């Protein structure tokens, strides 16, 4: 009565083994959801605790399309709008972009994951809405998923931040989540803009989601997701052929390692598909990787892309495209 599927689990878990041997990482974990269930079909982890909800990290770059979605859901902005994303100053702190560009539409924001342009988003708003919008996705929340050890994350209070601290947590420092809640927070994008609960328990009855944004903003969200995995975007290695694919993918910071302390670079890339029907969130997080490749992208994408592509074969789900 496990939700987990052997044919997912074992893929995953071979997929993973692969990475972390040919990136000489430290650790490293899979998570494979029902987009629209939040039931577990597959997570695995290298040797050891169960990393996958033991272990929180400051996401970095996967939570961007978070603040994103509230910005849209608000009706304050647009795709189409354009916003100055050169780097700036909030007092002696500098938010800036990897690559810079002058000026970035909301596509653009997150095709190309711009620190800048995502802060700016995020700056529309309080920071209780902010807050109010992370602790809605689950931010520093306990999923109660029925595993023990279970990481409730890091959300700090709004009314003890900073203007910078708003700005780091739109791109996903300063706030601590594990991979299973980050999984879980993409439900609000894959199930039409409702939370759903996480469960390794085969459902009984249909789980009543708990609304975020208008499903109208998640739609077009997972639309300007898609961008990311093809030319242009950071997440090109984790392209599925056959498929569209909404993902993202950046460093991570892993600040504790069960109960100590830590500072380990963490590559990361999570995302679904089909992008406009998606049935499976996958998500994967390689800690310290120490060869061939340090971007999160070649270190993490490939496993996405095997995970994701035959997650979708063994569940029947026919390419929408053809294949190259």
């Amino acid at each position: 009565a496990l939700s987990l599927d052997q044919r997912i689990q074992t893929l995953a878990y071979e997929e993973l083994n692969k990475a972390v041997e040919y990136h000489q990482a430290k650790a490293g974990t899979v998570v494979v959801l029902d987009a629209r269930t939040g039931e577990i079909l597959a997570l695995v982890n290298t040797p050891g605790r169960n990393r996958a909800v033991t272990d929180m990290i400051e996401p970095g770059s996967v939570m961007k399309p978070f603040p994103i979605a509230k910005a849209l859901d608000s009706g304050k902005v647009d795709t189409t709008d354009t916003f100055n994303t050169l780097p700036y100053k909030i007092g002696p702190a500098t938010v800036q972009d990897t690559h810079v560009y002058p000026t970035l539409d909301v596509r653009g924001i997150m095709q190309k994951s711009s620190n800048v342009g995502t802060s700016k988003l995020s700056a529309m708003f309080t920071p209780k809405e902010m807050y109010d919008f992370y602790h809605d996705l689950g931010v520093g929340v306990r999923m109660h998923s029925g595993f023990p050890g279970e990481s409730a994350g890091v959300l700090r209070n709004w009314r003890k931040w900073r203007p910078i601290e708003q700005a780091t947590m739109s791109f996903g420092y300063g706030l601590q989540l594990s991979l299973l809640q980050l999984a879980r927070a993409y439900t609000v994008l894959t199930h039409d803009g409702e939370l759903l609960p996480v469960s390794f328990e085969k459902q009984a009855v249909a789980p009543k989601g708990k609304r975020v944004i208008k499903a109208s903003t998640a739609k077009k969200v997972r639309e300007l997701m898609v961008s990311v995995t093809e030319a242009g975007g950071s997440g090109i290695a984790g392209a599925v052929d056959g498929f569209d694919v909404g993902a993202k993918t950046g460093t991570a910071r892993k600040l504790v390692n069960g109960r100590y302390v830590d500072y380990k670079h963490v590559a990361t890339f999570i995302g679904f598909a089909p992008a406009k029907n998606p049935r499976v969130i996958v998500a994967v997080t390689i800690d310290e990787p120490t060869a061939n490749g340090y971007y999160s992208g070649v270190v993490t994408g490939p496993v996405f892309k095997q995970v994701m592509g035959g997650s979708l074969n063994i569940l029947g789900v026919s390419p929408t495209k053809p294949l190259t």
